[PDB]
């Protein structure tokens, strides 16, 4: 039978989530919460800027949202104790309010009877990390975990194949990243300086630990990789532009092989690899975590690179959280 | 000597406020208050995505700003208690935090020695409502009235040449208006629908009481206009686009005849007319409330009639909040 | 059999055009002409920044594209003289070039054996001009006709109603539209001063003659319609904002109802209404000319009206042009 | 005395290098040459959705563009031999066209009495190549020289500062770059596929030779270089993303001490550093040809380094332009 769960935050990963689940067989969504009245929810679920309309009939029965004629439990509080999601059935909770990223926040949901949490974003504690393609061979059953961020679901399969095939010894990673609900529309007070400036005019530079985030799931590299991101004008889909020094000498060919290779095996579904010269705009609403674009890759001077993959940085990391609870479960 | 000011609530319209008192003689800023410490105040004050760089020293001594080297108090308090503006010099408030719009809140201001508290907003209750060059004649020395909102002083002005030159019967008003902080920058909960979808990748339709509330400053149009807004993705200028059925057959000629005039006598500094063929960024900064677009003037069958007028929503609303100071001190 | 039909001009409009006419069996695309190579003909139609990827497959065969296994004939000639489309079959030409729009111009397709050639846009002669839901019904049977504009075919079946159940006196028009590749990216020489300006960034005021050019498909309506366009930094999908005067005192709920009738009977598939409080992005790629918002819709003094509706300035147009195909075939 | 110079090509570039000159003392703008009639090339002077209105007086008599009082010669010829600049006092002409990258292309100018030529791009032949504080201290008087790109004079004082205090081994540019006339507004036909999209609504990678081409004026960096850029929607200020191999152990403090030093010294007006957490839009009309941002500096695995300088691709180029006419006068 289908994987029963339940999102908590019904932000942009949260409804992403909701809509992938409901394209599915092998998984069933049977709750929600927000701080959202039903009204909104119906209408923000419904209709989206970026992904388009719902395919399908969205409606209401009390605190029950009716997607396609079933029936989804919507609570409507910030307070854990107050979400009674295994009731409903939930076997696995998606959290995404990015408000509960320890172990000790998510435990109340195992001690109110879930038996797994998925954190939506990087661990503020240790919490054990796994990201599918990468690190997903090693889950040892763990009740709660995190899938890290939409960058390392990016940046993490990448560096699989470079690793596996030439090996890494350093590299600097900047993501052109999608604005997002952390910036501002126009300049007024947000949590730094550069997240205060109005973000559909601007490049805005702003931090990311995706990279040396990545001993989390690639001891290998610890200490070998940092990052850094330049948030654009663009409402969705972002690129990570890895530049790394390999163990050795390699060509473009070699390099654009060896990830056309991870992508017909390994990295199924995960990582693809563009050749056709597509645009941002072109992976909206794609389901890989990367998506290399081998007419970008460069090498110089023998073991010196650079790789340019693509990331719906809200569909590829839904999708994965999607296929996680599915793995887990 | 200049009237001693303060700003409450240093968002756009207070630090655009801040600005433009520092370029004159005639009024000088000795306090503002938000809820943001000093290096985030500083950095917004300096840097402005829309009107440019601070031209000048932007230094801070504890809790003061220094600006050219003169100093201004800083509060950071939500309560109206802990702000003694009175006690550093401040004869007007300038009050610009949205927040404070009933006299009921504002006799706080003026039990605590202000002499004169004006809402940058209309007022939710029957605080009197005084708009520069429109009913501004009328002022009787009341101690807390509203500058009404940045649509009125453009819509306001229009209204006041084409009914003392031709008469109004009726009409109706769109606003084609920059994106605010009111809106969402990525699909997400605000107060309604419409403010929740993606302010910089959408038209959409928002309310403005604008037009009804025209009643307040011009007696004679109660019953005869209403309007509605529609948010466009540009970060500011916004237009007034008003249909109206005139008492009489006009020309554009005639029409655009009526507003030079004004520009030149009634409306000078507040009213002015584009004869250059500009488009929306070339108001970035302008100081008048209404810039009507003559080109674009209309009249079909005798008395119908289109004008399109320019404001910087942000520039001209502020400049007519320290005209407004610096009448009624 | 479906009827066969070229597309002159390989677009905006020519291309959608293409995808409708994909998606339907009552009509078939045999050939295309553009001044475009093959592979870049490919590209723009597999991948669209508004519209998404065309599903299924795109590929070439010499000066044939085959789209999902079928082939179409590439024409690639500036001149007339060279595009023997009929010869492919076409029996009737979509003018999707800018180029060609008098009967003159279109004459050369007939003399080559063409049956029936539709102009893309207004006329710059007397060519007959049809407008579907609006005056379809006169058609009698013309070899070279206009199907108007975008504009008019959301304008045309609004005034429809408007006219057929209350009367219009008289009435002014602004589309608040998307930018087009009339516009220039950066501030850059154009046909007009406003034209040359940044369109991303800017509001910028362009003429429309599709009110007064109502007369031809509306002829009760000569002399009483002129409008105007405020173009605005999206991509895709505009509103038409009409004012009118009406013969005769109306409410709000009767202009809506009276829309929603004919929604469901003379206007079927080509004006709706929308009661869910959309905004711009999601109408894009509905094949509706007109889609008024029923909560904008505002009367003041019995008889002064403003109605907003939605049109993907694309795809509602294009479904016009192949709808129209399909009837005078 | 002022050296005269004239412009040819009175685009982006060269409107914005005019401008720069009018507000100097040692340069005199006797002549431009476009395509464009004289009441657009006064608009488009006058009015700049970037960088603003122009302060002060833009009138036209007859072929003469009046500024601030000043006679300019307009000329309006494709053709080098209608283009007597000399005749009107001009030594050097400033290439911004595009369209005249060779030697042989200028010679024209020189056979027609003018002094000295500098392409406002890349040479397409070996055209000597100079870069002010990077091989300017080499200019041997030759007639005829390009002054690189917008990307070199930002990329070029930036490999300056390492090379000389710390060496450069091997590197890899991304250039974050705002749009330019050289892209589509909406998905259009264009040089290749990716400058087919619309640049306002996708990251869009382009090409760059401007790593490659160091060896023009840097030639230790022959072979040690290459890069890309990716085109992101805004209309103005772009980013030097380089990631290098240095010859020794750095860290970050001792770059930005290196910068800064620089700053002061041997690249005074040519190179600054950013210690307030700017964003993009803070350095439009910034005539600096790179600004690194401080914070943003990273060193990983001692000689492994990311350096993120700003650049205003249009000012920062126009400002070294004017330089280098005065420079080589
Ligand atoms: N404690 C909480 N309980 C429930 N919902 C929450 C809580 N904190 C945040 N949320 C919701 O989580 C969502 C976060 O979504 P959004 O801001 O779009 O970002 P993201 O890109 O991570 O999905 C929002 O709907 C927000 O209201
Ligand atoms: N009660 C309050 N006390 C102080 N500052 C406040 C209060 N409420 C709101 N503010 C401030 O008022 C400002 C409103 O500015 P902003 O959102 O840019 O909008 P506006 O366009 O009206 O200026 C913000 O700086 C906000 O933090
Ligand atoms: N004489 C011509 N012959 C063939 N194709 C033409 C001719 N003139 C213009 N075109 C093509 O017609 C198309 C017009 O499309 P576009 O500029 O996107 O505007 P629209 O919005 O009207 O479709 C372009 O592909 C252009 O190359
Ligand atoms: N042969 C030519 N003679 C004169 N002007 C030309 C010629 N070729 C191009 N131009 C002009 O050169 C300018 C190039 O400017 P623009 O497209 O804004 O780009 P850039 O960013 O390089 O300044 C335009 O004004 C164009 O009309």
């Amino acid at each position: 039978m289908a994987v029963k769960v339940a999102i908590n935050g019904f932000g942009r990963i949260g409804r992403c989530v909701a809509r992938i689940i409901l394209e599915r067989n092998d998984i069933e969504l049977v709750a929600i919460n927000d701080t959202t009245d039903i009204e909104l929810t119906k209408y923000l679920f419904k209709y989206d800027t970026v992904h388009g309309e719902f395919k399908g009939s969205v409606d209401s029965e009390g605190d029950d949202l009716v997607v396609n004629g079933k029936k989804i439990k919507v609570f409507k509080s910030r307070n854990v104790k107050d979400l009674d999601f295994a009731k409903h059935g939930a076997q696995i909770v998606l959290e995404c309010t990015g408000a509960h990223l320890t172990m000790a926040k998510c435990q109340e949901f195992i001690d109110m009877g879930v038996q797994k949490v998925i954190m939506s974003a990087p661990a503020k504690d240790d919490t054990p990390t796994y990201v599918l393609g990468v690190n997903s061979e090693l889950y040892k059953g763990e009740s709660i975990i995190s899938n890290a961020s939409c960058t390392t679901n990016c940046l993490g399969p990448v560096c699989r194949v470079l690793q596996d095939n030439f090996g890494i010894e350093k590299g600097l990673m900047t993501t052109i990243h999608a604005y997002t609900n952390g910036q501002s529309i126009i300049d007024a007070k947000a949590k730094d300086k550069r997240r205060s400036r109005a973000a559909a005019q601007n490049i805005i530079p702003t931090s990311t630990g995706a990279a040396k985030a990545m001993k989390l799931v690639m001891p290998e590299l610890n200490g070998k990789l940092h990052g850094q991101s330049m948030r654009v004008p663009v409402i969705d889909v972002s690129s990570v532009d890895l530049t790394a020094q390999l163990s050795r000498k390699v060509s473009k060919d070699e390099i654009n092989e060896a990830f056309r290779k991870a992508a017909a095996t390994n990295l199924k579904g995960i990582l693809m690899v563009d050749d056709d010269e597509r645009v941002s705009s072109d992976f909206i609403t794609c389901s890989y975590g990367a998506i290399v674009a081998s007419d970008l890759t460069q090498v110089i001077a023998d073991d010196f690179i650079k790789v340019i993959a693509w990331y719906d940085n809200e569909w590829g990391y839904s999708s994965r959280l999607v296929d996680m609870a599915v793995y887990i479960a």
